[PDB]
């Protein structure tokens, strides 16, 4: 069985804030000793482009070499919907294998977030619940994340977009907090981000109220 | 080659509630036009059953018989881990196939639920959401509602269960509901149904202060 490829997009985070580098990433496996050379061609809407960056080949431990080309995007190119195709040639094929990738399809509609209290109820346990929820969003690409005080808060768990009944995605997050530090006045938020933000990113805010 | 055979279980629903009636299905593909003849042993925890009920065949439009055997099952029997299996024996197949299902594996824990109002931010909207967060259960399998007024309210999705970091699932439903309901005063309340609940069945209420 000749080399396999494997191609890889940014991630989401990575094509909305303008301080990260987005990267298409295309893997080869399966690369034999008797045709170790392996070549990349990168095409952007068909057009090559030529600044990618190959590492050296590496062996794994079943005998095959494994050769990694990452091409830098730009942002608002696949934001725009550029499609990034891996054409990757070898001695050990019929013909060079081509890959494309690129944004999902579809008309974005921006996202509404609504963070929520802990329910009275909670306000009994040791560690209590405070939600995030993002709704009326397309596509589904987003990130969220939650921080207090100046630093990103770690326990916190957030589902996968769904469906919602008017064509839109929404999802919530759940962020636990001690009971403790939401009763001493910790406020707490919610940050979003996605391509039909504005700058591509919001955030809200809670905390007790007396 | 020839048929293939995949076993599915009750709805938790139907192994939850007593009223309802739970039912194993187990159901062959690909089976062929000149042996068509199909024959199902039940077994349960070894011992055959023989109240199983065949659908007569059906053609599928890709050339294909598809054979279906359901058999119903005693809610405690599955609640307490028996397990179903469903041998198929085909002319085409030099064995007959077996499949094996049981509800899942693991210690109970039941689970809390708790129902959030509307965000402040969000009352603007012609539309407001309210959330039910059901968390700390195990396993997973659960289903939740709404209602009010007694009625089912079904303009609602739930995300499916995913695992917390304590190793119990959390889901979160969200109901959408007019402005206009909520405001008047009407009372939703989220239905939570699961093995490690009494009497299997919960349910919590919201409404907006006369
Ligand atoms: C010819 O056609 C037939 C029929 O296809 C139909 O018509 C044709 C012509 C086409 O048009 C086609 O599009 C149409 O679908 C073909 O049959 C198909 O064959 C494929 C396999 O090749 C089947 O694939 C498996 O599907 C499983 C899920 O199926 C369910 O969901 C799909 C949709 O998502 C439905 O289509 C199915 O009907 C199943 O739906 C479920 O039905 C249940 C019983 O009715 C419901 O439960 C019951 O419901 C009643 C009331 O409805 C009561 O509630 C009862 O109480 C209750 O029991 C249930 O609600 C319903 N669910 C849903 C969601 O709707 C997959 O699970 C399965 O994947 C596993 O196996 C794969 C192996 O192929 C593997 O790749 C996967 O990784 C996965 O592996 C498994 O993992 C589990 C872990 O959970 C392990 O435990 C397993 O061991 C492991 N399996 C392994 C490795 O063995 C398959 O993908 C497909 O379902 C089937 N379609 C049917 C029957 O409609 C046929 O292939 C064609 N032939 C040819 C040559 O082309
Ligand atoms: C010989 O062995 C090779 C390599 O296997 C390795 O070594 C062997 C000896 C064993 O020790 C293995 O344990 C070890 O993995 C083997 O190659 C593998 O081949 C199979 C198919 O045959 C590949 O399976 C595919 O996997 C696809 C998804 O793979 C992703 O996730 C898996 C984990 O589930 C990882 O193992 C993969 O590396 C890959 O990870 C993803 O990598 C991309 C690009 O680096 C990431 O995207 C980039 O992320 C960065 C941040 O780091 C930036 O954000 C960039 O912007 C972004 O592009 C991505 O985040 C990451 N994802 C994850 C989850 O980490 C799957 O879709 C396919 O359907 C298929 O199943 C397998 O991945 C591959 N292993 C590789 C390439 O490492 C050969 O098959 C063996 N040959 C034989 C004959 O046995």
């Amino acid at each position: 069985g000749g080399p396999s490829v494997f191609l890889f997009p940014p991630k989401p985070k990575d094509t909305l804030m303008i301080s990260r580098t987005p990267e298409v990433t295309c893997v080869v496996v399966d690369v034999s000793h008797e045709d170790p050379e392996v070549k990349f061609n990168w095409y952007v809407d068909g057009v090559e482009v030529h600044n990618a960056k190959t590492k050296p080949r590496e062996e794994q431990y079943n005998s095959t070499y494994r050769v990694v080309s990452v091409l830098t995007v730009l942002h608002q190119d696949w934001l725009n919907g550029k499609e990034y195709k891996c054409k990757v040639s070898n001695k050990a094929l019929p013909a060079p294998i081509e890959k494309t990738i690129s944004k999902a399809k579809g008309q974005p509609r921006e996202p509404q977030v609504y963070v929520l209290p802990p329910s009275r109820d909670e306000l009994t346990k040791n560690q209590v619940s405070l939600l995030c929820l993002v709704k009326g969003f397309y596509p589904s690409d987003i990130a969220v994340e939650w921080e207090s005080n100046g630093q990103p808060e770690n326990n916190y768990l957030t589902w996968p977009p769904v469906l919602d009944s008017d064509g839109s995605f929404f999802l919530y997050s759940k962020l636990t907090v001690d009971k403790s530090r939401w009763q001493q006045g910790n406020v707490f938020s919610c940050s979003v981000m996605h391509e039909a933000l504005h700058n591509h990113y919001t955030q809200k805010s809670l905390s007790l109220s007396p």
